[PDB]
């Protein structure tokens, strides 16, 4: 089944997914000169202050850190969104290499990984429904670079080790997302699709402009994770990002200048 090796990687995905071929796939290149500025954009409002996280599960592509998302404890709204998203997990795409990892990509940069807080549109009452809505979805997606150590993100970096292998989970309460804020909500937006399958066309992508710096260290751990279960043989979790898509008939906007 799906992956991203040679044989069930991306270039492959479409033979069970055929709308990996789709008119809003993501990710997709950032051309920043090509970007509108919208003064009609709103600021973003993150409300992560009651957030409550609950668990961190490595599912064979990646590790999610999922949340309660059974009342509005941490939500996103404003910029380009009417209504009110959870968040109900957060994860990260990286490399083999600091020159590699994310996703989107800007005037073609590669950053070292991307952050995906993932959150559903409340008006279609549970995650599973709005997956299937075109406004579903919203996706604040923040750029990895290596540098200086990031301190919100060390309480995950160091549970990994509990989670090595596909299926394994952990208890993982109390972690504060606001930690793995850049300073900046300055944004690109667009319209787009899951980057894993199903590929699922239900995106608000919601793109920062302003990077987090991580520690060659901390980079370093997530490397060391596995795709394999336990018993089975080691494949090292990297290179789990999808690369950018055609932008075909779609405007990426941007909430400054
Ligand atoms: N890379 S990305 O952000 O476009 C995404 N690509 N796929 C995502 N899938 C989900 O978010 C899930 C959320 C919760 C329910 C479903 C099962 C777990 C827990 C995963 C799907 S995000
Ligand atoms: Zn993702």
């Amino acid at each position: 089944h799906w992956g991203y090796g040679k044989h069930n990687g991306p270039e492959h995905w479409h033979k069970d997914f055929p709308i990996a071929k789709g008119e809003r796939q993501s990710p997709v290149d950032i051309d920043t000169h090509t970007a509108k500025y919208d003064p009609s954009l709103k600021p973003l409002s993150v409300s992560y202050d009651q957030a409550t996280s609950l668990r961190i599960l490595n599912n064979g592509h990646a590790f999610n850190v999922e949340f309660d998302d059974s009342q509005d404890k941490a939500v996103l709204k404003g910029g380009p969104l009417d209504g009110t998203y959870r968040l109900i997990q957060f994860h990260f795409h990286w490399g083999s290499l600091d020159g590699q990892g994310s996703e989107h990509t800007v005037d073609k940069k590669k950053y070292a990984a991307e952050l995906h807080l993932v959150h559903w549109n409340t008006k279609y009452g549970d995650f599973g429904k709005a997956v299937q809505q075109p406004d579903g979805l919203a996706v604040l997606g923040i750029f990895l670079k290596v540098g200086s150590a990031k301190p919100g993100l060390q309480k995950v970096v160091d549970v990994l080790d509990s989670i090595k292998t596909k299926g394994k989970s952990a208890d993982f309460t109390n972690f504060d997302p606001r930690g793995l804020l850049p300073e900046s909500l300055d944004y690109w937006t667009y319209p787009g699709s899951l980057t894993t399958p199903p590929l699922l066309e239900c995106v608000t992508w919601i793109v920062l402009k302003e990077p987090i710096s991580v520690s060659s260290e901390q980079v370093l751990k997530f490397r060391k994770l596995n795709f394999n279960g336990e018993g089975e043989p080691e494949e090292l979790m990297v290179d789990n990002w999808r690369p950018a898509q055609p932008l075909k008939n779609r405007q990426i906007k941007a909430s400054f200048k």
